[PDB]
């Protein structure tokens, strides 16, 4: 599917993948997480659930996409550049056993 990715950034040093996962889990949609270091890539089932997840994230004061992980505010980027998306789908098509 296309257009179902968000990138969480500036996750505090050495957060565990599971802590990210538990945070995204509260949005209530199913997702796959790939967490490298500081940056988590969250993939949703389809464009509709991606948009619902972004709508859940949206903070109606500053109008920012935010998620709390380990008490710290981390920003969500919803416009993943095309080539980077290509790379994610690639590293997925390879890294799975």
């Amino acid at each position: 599917k296309q257009n179902c990715l968000i990138k969480i950034i500036n996750i505090p040093q050495g957060t565990l993948k599971a802590e990210v996962v538990l945070a995204v889990r509260h949005l209530g949609y199913e997702f796959y997480c790939d967490y490298i270091d500081g940056q988590a890539m969250i993939r949703f089932q389809n464009s509709d659930e991606q948009r619902l997840a972004i709508q859940k994230l949206l903070n109606h004061n500053n109008n920012k996409l935010q998620i709390e992980i380990r008490g710290q505010i981390c920003d969500v980027i919803s416009t993943i550049p095309e080539d980077e998306e290509k790379n994610y789908w690639n590293y997925i098509k390879f890294k799975k056993n």
